[PDB]
């Protein structure tokens, strides 16, 4: 009834509370929060048009803070209002919001994406790069003698899975993350190039900016990202079904495959769920289970990692 | 980086950590760990054929015991046996396995289904039932004037709903959750009929029998129950879009329809994990995540119990 | 561009166009029809409270006759009044509707059930019983010397596929396929108790019956029937990844395990189908295309049929 | 138990024979075979290195005759080798296969992806470009007085799904349909440099080329069209859900949002069958089907830009 890794419902918090551990930093009720004030702080910096203290130093702690300091509130929204102007202690009073709020969104899927999705994914690329320049000469099926239907080398078969890897990494990348701005009040600024304080900021935080117009962010680059993880997830799930399978017939001689099954088992949930996200038409409930689908994706990465090494 | 309902990773254990909280019981590594030992445990209570201490005295303080007292020994499974073996300070020393831990998984799915699904089902019906007997006479729908198609009563269309949710609860708990028994050893009990110890025993747990042989433990009666909460899942997302909906139109004169969407949400998901895992063909992996796509439906049953009240 | 099975878009048409021949009468645009007019017409047999020519006498060319016969007239639905009104060349002249056109859809998955799923379940059944007491003796797995985990018969591993399937039977079949009844019309029979009339038509069309009220044919026990074909389906395609597979091993010796991958190939879309059609919430386009994820199964089974047989 | 549009099985050959008709020529039986002798001929075209008469002479004649000089010859696959020899009333006697089988189903993804979906998603984008420029104006949602959220106009949020089409049009498109090649025999030609005969090739049939080695067709960038379909189909059910919807509301005052229902429905069966086969892992049954996903969308089309026209 407690709540540890031992007592967590689900493994991505449970059995592989860590390790998958990077991904409290952004998908929790945590990370969700460090991104929005963040960016929503990020911006008042636009009082430099006249430092970066608790965009740095900021924890649970804080985010209890506003926790503790919503439920109280009589709007609902606007309880990251009263924390920011709480921590006020100028004439700073500017909380305009709502594009900001896309802004968050694409920052931590940025961030997933840079920071942990990519890197493990090139783990997982040099893992097979090796494995297959390893077992180079090792022939495969066919039939033995009296039937063919197609006879190579595995080792060249799992370069094509490297291979085939790589586009998907190149895939994933180029997944254009966008952003875009645009009260009574800014005219406080009577000083700016509105646009271009927004194209300087959206950039700033390395998001893709603006135009064609500014109205859709249609929001679903997710769909895109996760349609991509997906693709890769299920060309790893081919090769997981490669080694368990070689190792199925190593085994008529005299190494556990486990974990080719459990990397198998993850990843089609990642797909599960990913997919599910990704179909699904504020999303907050989407927005809350952004990183589940990924978090599945870790284990299965950390377990085809861990076999290989055998 | 630490690890708690602020900063963890899927919403079960994170933003509903708690009154989600009753799976923790049953499906997180200690869960599992709860119910294999239980059974493997009441069986040995076979030495009445000659009380129930540590069947009940059993905490995550056991449950991590087992686990730091695993990772050592050079044999992988049966990590469970030097455990047990170890509460021995006697001649109890006889350690038979696997369709015990069959037993296990059965009566884990057996709980889940009558101590927390059904009781959750039912609100969900009486509220149901209410909210229906409260809106007859609300008309709805056809088309004001000069079209028709079908015209009702918000509230005998409410209890169709309630009708349907009553069709699943009876289809659920009519799904039968299986199970049988049948070393050199159990020739130190010459004067039993073990065919009957077994009928007992599986019986004693609450488990339906045996025969038409003993070999398959198909074992997914899992697809059975999850086809079963997936079906009345979908009814619910079905009542779900009829308040948000209904709410949709009494705002055309002067309540947050949110909880009706996230109920909506989470259900989506359940079913999608659900569903995911019933069609996936030792399953440690599917194992590990059977509370997942439960987790999902709770979170979803709070949420319209929550509605409702409104 | 014509239209055959040579130019058809879809393999249950194309490929397959027969032998999935049985469900041209059932789901075909001419299926549906010949359905909804029996049942209509069966019902004006009602006149008896006072033989079964076209109910019988009805093909290509009166579904065709009902589809020119629309498309002009000025009121969309009930083109089929016309049709039957054309056919009375007599005071017949009562066209009730709507539970009726619930009896239909009933009848047909009805059909469909008795006529063909369980007949084709059947066949399979008894080929994998034929298969298993002939594989009897013949080991399998483990790892042949210096490795276990489980040691078998694979002929007893068939064995419960053949008694997991046996179970889908029963659970297929005891799927309730339910229906009911309840003008200033029908007060020209003042002589019949219309309850009893009803009990007496449902009951006659093989449906069952009524009431606890009349008033939600929740009209899915096709999520019902569906989850069981679909887990069904998923146990022949374990089974035929069994014995491809077990061709794979007999291939370290000197048959084409083609007809296992394409039964595993149809059986997967099936499901696709089949789920997706159970879990979308008068449903015309989900009506129009209940074979298809049933013909997808039909492939299925006649190439399962075909290996084995070798 | 006929073939026609009346006792069609599937939709898309049966109530939407035609229109979807387009699809005839590359997905049935008779389309791949199409495909695949054309390739394997425009390659023959090689003896140049020394016209296109039966690669456009070719209709279901030459497909039924494929199909019944198969079922006879003693090798099951090369039936191909006997009719294109068949028709050769000269010492043009190479028959080199399987790189060519896979340019085959490229060009016809490649052909489907350029004169039916693209064609297709253009007329689409053009009718809710149009619907926008044309509902400018109209308000829409909020909660009249008394409540906000968000108030914008039915038009400009028309505007954003154009633009949304617009992504996963170009998204579609920039998807790469690779190709590459590389017996005894082609030593009667010591004149030519094969890597140039073979980029040549590959690129008269306006696939993409060759090399980063050739060795890996992964051969789902299925996958990577299909994920972007359904994205895009999803988008369009956004849209369905928008007009129908509207006209919900439109009906508070005194046109059938049929169509509108129709299109949603044909598309979550497109998109479930695509997702389908794009996740699935010589893929003839895959194969087989890579038209019935993309049959839905077009009926979905079809039946979006018939509503819209009211």
């Amino acid at each position: 009834m407690e709540l540890s890794s031992l007592t967590a419902v689900s493994p991505v918090d449970g059995r592989y509370g860590d390790k998958v551990s990077a991904l409290r930093g952004i998908f929790s009720e945590y990370g969700l929060l460090k991104f929005r004030v963040q960016v929503e702080v990020r911006w008042l910096q636009k009082l430099a048009a006249h430092l970066d203290t608790l965009v740095a130093n900021f924890n649970e702690e804080d985010a209890a803070r506003i926790k503790t300091i919503e439920r109280t509130t009589n709007h609902d929204v606007k309880a990251v209002e009263y924390f920011l102007k709480e921590k006020v202690a100028f004439i700073h009073f500017a909380c305009t919001s709502e594009d900001i709020n896309n802004l968050s969104h694409a920052l931590m899927l940025k961030t997933a994406r840079d920071e942990v999705i990519l890197p493990y994914w090139r783990q997982v690329i040099n893992a097979v790069k090796d494995l297959a320049t390893q077992y180079r000469d090792i022939p495969l099926l066919s039939r033995t003698h009296g039937q063919p239907a197609t006879p190579s080398t595995l080792g060249k078969e799992m370069a094509n899975v490297a291979y085939r890897m790589e586009r998907q990494f190149r895939q994933l990348n180029q997944v254009e993350i966008l952003g875009k701005i645009n009260n009574a009040h800014i005219a406080a600024y009577p000083e700016v190039d509105w646009h271009q304080f927004s194209e300087e900021f959206v950039t700033s935080l390395g998001i893709q900016w603006n135009p064609y117009t500014t109205q859709i962010e249609p929001h679903d680059y997710i769909a895109e990202l996760f349609d991509c993880i997906a693709r890769f997830n299920t060309i790893l799930i081919d090769f997981d079904r490669d080694v368990w399978g070689y190792i199925a017939l190593n085994h008529f001689k005299q190494v556990n495959p486990i974990d080719f099954e459990n990397s198998e088992g993850n990843l089609g949930l990642s797909n599960a769920v990913l997919h599910h996200l990704a179909n699904k038409l504020t999303d907050s409930t989407v927005l809350r289970n952004l990183g589940v689908g990924i978090g599945y994706a870790l284990i299965a990465y950390q377990s085809t990692l861990k076999g290989v090494s055998k």
